[PDB]
């Protein structure tokens, strides 16, 4: 099974985190974001949100979707 969730992730650099789900999950675009963004309810299993603070920290366990 493809790993599809970082918790491990969270609290470090977002655009560092990027890379390494990029390179763990080689069917997924990880997008950093700023967190609070307002999203819709479309399903992307080959997106993964990378939801950061002002100080681009990762706040969110990154997921696909």
């Amino acid at each position: 099974p493809v790993k599809n969730s970082w918790p491990e992730l969270v609290g470090t650099n977002g655009d560092i985190a990027a890379g390494i789900i990029q390179t763990e999950n080689a069917n997924v675009k990880a997008i950093v974001v700023k967190e609070g963004l307002p999203i819709t309810q479309d399903l992307n299993f080959n997106r993964v949100r990378v939801f950061v603070d002002e100080n681009r920290v990762v706040t969110q366990v990154p997921a696909i979707g």
